[PDB]
């Protein structure tokens, strides 16, 4: 059984709590820490009333300032910024989740590594060469040494299987994608004065334009293909889920019923639990909470030329992305070393 | 002059209505008539408090049953969903502008041309072999004993001019498109029923995906590249503006700075008012009544491998193309036969 | 056991089906036929997949073009918007569920109990002396020979009972009330013509208010009190739950804590299932799916001067509603004549 | 001339100084020095493209590192968080305005006093005894030496001066009030960790209440009404404009025609240019700009039993409020000592 512990109980915090709540059994994790910048006693109440999932329904939720009672199950909790402060070989932690969005650099994660914790699992694209891993395409690969390990952006992870199952099916010589992104907490509520000017606009009211890094990180995560995926991002106001479109130029031809029925295969060999397959005429919140990491929408498939696809995928940047966290945690304690 | 009609008093109709009390110096237009299933009491209250565009303020807007009084100018309304027990040639009516959504066919849209009407210009794609001009592109090359004409999609209104300039200056193979598009009148406001299931779902709250077919209209209006271009659109909760992701595999390859030249320059010669170039870092809601039918994102434009490149548009689907509209009004109306 | 039919397969009648299908075993209730303007498949996709309350998980959902198979159990579907060519003779119905929003008269609703249907109850407060019905305060009183029955609206069904409450603990002088609502099927999504001008509005944009008798229907159901209840409503961009303001001046004097003890315990002896208490601070998106018909918010209560109180009551407008709609048909069934 | 001086440069900074820039040849105020926590060149394009006010079109905005030209009037610029290390001897500052809701204590305030400014003006009603002036109801009964100054919250400048017109018409007894208030800058964008819990949840999604002391500083601006008026909030996702109801219990007896032509004739002869007066039936977006600090709402306006009066008054919290901000620091400079 591994103690493990989590940085930052923001979003990706609370959902991942949420998960091991509900993957309690099957576990061999054991959460015994976190830490937010608040006290114990609100972010117990945040937990057990998302706004977002709902209430929690299937164990008890209380806390007062020092513990948390999670149905019975207690969990220590603390509140420090300093990284450097804090009770980890105190409280026996081989795993920390470092989910801030603060601590990206290695130098930064390892502070963690210095204070007492043996391993740590990055829920961020980070700085510098830090050893990332998807879960369906390359969770096998890590060696067990490498304590810093980091988790991909939510982007990455929807798209990478995809981009995994056409490359080795058809093979692809460029890429573009456009994500359509829900909006996250970056961005401020009003026009407000933020580092980035895209970012420092209304969310509520904006289709805000970004651009980012992480459709090159698949040419992290499958190394041929580096140099050759790139994309933009669309946050628009809508809370929870999103959508990804992605534009690949193939080179072995085919039609868009093929590719249709290479990913439906392909959903039940070997990305069973990372890509769902959709016939249906579904819209966007009919995906909030759903396990997979990406659900190919199917009638909106399409080939132009022979040697020009196109997808969409739908999925859940918060709780599919916590999902894959949770099983990048347990397939890391599967190979402890 | 020209004595001008609408047919349907919605978002189209009063946009239009308002770019002509913005452009009336210079109009060889005269709007005379106007047609919705409401009574003129309350259409000219829609006409002068816009939830969108503010408060009208140059001129004074009043009514009483049976006229309109905007600005001292008098403007006759009338109500009947039956077109052909219309007023047509009781009030000299040259040109009726097609608004309503319903009347898409030929044999539809005839209908004004049989009650009395000299011409008629369609705001939607139009079912059947209906010409379609493009201002900007093609609105030369009607011939005009057209009297049935079409402008097509706002998203088709965006997106041509950019593919006109790319398929003349680099020459297009094929193209891709995914507009994410600002929720429309035609989707339920709950889950309410529909004749379409995608559109049947909540606007507000979600990103639901649909398929057009008015990429392909793209292929109408340039006649080399039909059956080349085809793309989906996202329509996600925001009320006004939209932007268009377009990738396109061109042959003649280059770099992403060489086409946001080309296009500047296509900006200040040819594409003048109908596409601007934008080298800020704006958001969506900077863009609520720009006149341009395109504004290019500067930042966002890439290219990989040469031969594949992605350009972003930002465009209004409610003021914009009601200056295109508008624009091909005047200039069917300056040469009139 | 009593064959009981939907008119209108909307909101309030998705969430009816919903709500039979989770109170299947103690129900003397059988749902025998719907009838929407919409085809029998579109309908039974959207029962399966709300977009307010996730997608239904217990009982498989299909259809074909005359029947609805839902969990197995058989539900027979047609479409006509004439009352009076409907099969109701032809299918054995005693009940009725008038809830498509159009029929509110008794002339009106009274269109099924000629054409063949033994009672109707209509979910909207219904124009000329129908006799009113709210579960919780006058759900006994009812005549078995009333075959056309009527509950009220949703902010009185919500009101109702807390006004009880205070009536009988303290006697009431006058009383105002201000529901913050959320907005509904009626309104225009953009400003398009519609009969009102203030809900002509766009919904996801606006606070639009409207005037309101549904507080006047307290008066109805509660007999000493007409003509001394009433209020407006607020429609704000949510799109499921709302909130209900207070303000009553009781002529027996008191303090904030004390009416908060007397709905306490009135929720724990009488109002048990129909008034919820909460002590926590929650918020609005925690009350989708409550069961309570009000829950009253408890740090909120206010009284000045002694003799004038506020409450604040959230409540669901679309699911507590559709449960009272149930247990009032239920109490009706259990009291056939 | 006075030289002012502006710190935050958030919403209410970013209004002051469009206020300024439309207000400008009849002003003795000229702005000459801003801080905020962001760079200069951030800040300019917020100021120059507000996605609630568009973009602005009178002057042109640039700025480098030191200074910001706005339509060739330069003005000063720096960034810190300590009040105490800031030029303001250095740069001859008379007023600064307080606009961080940071510094609402007068020992906090005092601070720019004691680091060489001459008078504050804070806009948000401050903690302990700080005099508080409402421009329309007590903007004459300043003294000139006090100069630490508080305008009280934008609920109150909008509630303030209805309740002065109808306590010196009818006399109040008691008074509560309801505003539905837009969202406002310190909400949570997603369920973050925050200080209060109902201001933690998700603002788009979400009707969150609070409770709010901004009643009871009408007792403050009205002295004989001090613990008699209180009220709470509603913060709904609209991002521009609010609403406030107010129920009065007033012992002159009374009907509902005969408080609006009390007010409309207060809106003629002493509320000019503070409350306007608006007999249409508009909705919220309407009112974005308004320069009156309160609409009432003709239509709306109810009295039950004679004594008991309900008033809504559509009001801009971010307009507006900044209009009475510029007129109070005005009429300070005009009675300058
Ligand atoms: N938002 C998403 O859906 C999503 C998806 C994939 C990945 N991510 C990544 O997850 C990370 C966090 O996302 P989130 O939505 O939970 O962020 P958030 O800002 O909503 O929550 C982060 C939490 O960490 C706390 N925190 C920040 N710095 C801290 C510090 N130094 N010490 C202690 N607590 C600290 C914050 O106050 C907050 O409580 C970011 O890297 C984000 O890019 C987010
Ligand atoms: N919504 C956009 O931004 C946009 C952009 C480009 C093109 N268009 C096209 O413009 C058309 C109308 O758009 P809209 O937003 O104004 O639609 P809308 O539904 O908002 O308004 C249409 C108006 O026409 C009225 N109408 C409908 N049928 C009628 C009939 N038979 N007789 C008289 N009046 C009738 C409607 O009641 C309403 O008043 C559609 O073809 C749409 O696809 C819309
Ligand atoms: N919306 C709410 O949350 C709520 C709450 C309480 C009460 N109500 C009342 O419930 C009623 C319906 O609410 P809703 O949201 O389900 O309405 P809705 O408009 O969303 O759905 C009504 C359904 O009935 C159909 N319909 C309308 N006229 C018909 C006819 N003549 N024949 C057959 N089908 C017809 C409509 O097309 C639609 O399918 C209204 O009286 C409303 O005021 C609504
Ligand atoms: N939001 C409204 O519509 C409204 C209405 C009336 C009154 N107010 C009051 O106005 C004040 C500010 O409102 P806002 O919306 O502009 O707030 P905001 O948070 O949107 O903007 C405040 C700005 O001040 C900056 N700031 C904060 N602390 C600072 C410090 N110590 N030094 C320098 N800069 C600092 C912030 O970073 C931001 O740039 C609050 O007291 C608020 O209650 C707001």
């Amino acid at each position: 059984m591994v103690r493990v512990a989590i940085n930052g109980f923001g979003r990706i915090g609370r959902n991942f709590m949420r998960c091991w709540l509900q993957r309690k059994a099957n576990s061999k994790l054991e959460i015994v820490g976190i830490n937010d910048t608040s006290d114990p006693r609100t972010n117990a109440h945040l937990l057990k009333y998302d706004s977002m999932l709902g209430i929690f329904q299937d164990a008890e939720i209380t806390a007062d300032d020092d513990c948390i009672y999670a149905g019975g199950h207690a969990v220590k909790c603390v509140s420090d910024r300093n990284p450097e402060n804090l009770p980890w070989s105190a409280w026996g932690i081989d795993l920390v989740i470092e989910a801030t969005g603060v601590f990206t650099s290695r130098e930064g994660a390892s502070k963690h590594l210095s204070a007492g914790a043996k391993k740590v699992l990055i829920t961020a694209p980070g700085k510098g060469n830090i050893p990332t891993y998807v879960v369906g395409v390359n969770h096998h690969t890590y060696d067990p040494s490498e304590d810093i390990v980091s988790n991909a952006s939510c982007t990455t992870n929807c798209l990478a299987p995809i981009v995994k199952v056409l490359h080795e099916a058809f093979g692809i010589q460029q890429g573009m994608m456009t994500t359509t992104h829900s909006y996250t907490g970056d961005q401020r509520l009003l026009d407000a004065s933020h580092r980035d000017l895209r970012r420092a606009r209304a969310a509520a009211m904006n289709i805000v334009p970004t651009s980012t890094g992480a459709a090159k990180a698949v040419g992290l995560v499958i190394p041929e293909l580096q140099g050759k995926l790139n994309g933009i991002a669309l946050r628009v106001p809508t809370p929870n889920v999103s959508v990804v479109d992605f534009v690949a130029q193939v080179e072995k031809p085919t039609i868009a019923e093929q590719v249709n029925q290479v990913i439906k295969e392909a959903s039940e060999t070997t990305m069973k639990g990372i890509i769902h397959y959709s016939e249906l005429e579904l819209v966007s919140s009919d995906y909030r909470g759903h396990n997979a990491s990406s659900i190919l929408d199917a009638s909106l498939t399409m080939v132009l030329g022979g040697n020009l696809v196109k997808v969409v995928a739908w999925y859940d940047n918060e709780w599919g992305y916590s999902q894959r966290v949770l099983d990048l945690a347990e397939h890391m304690a599967a190979h402890w070393a």
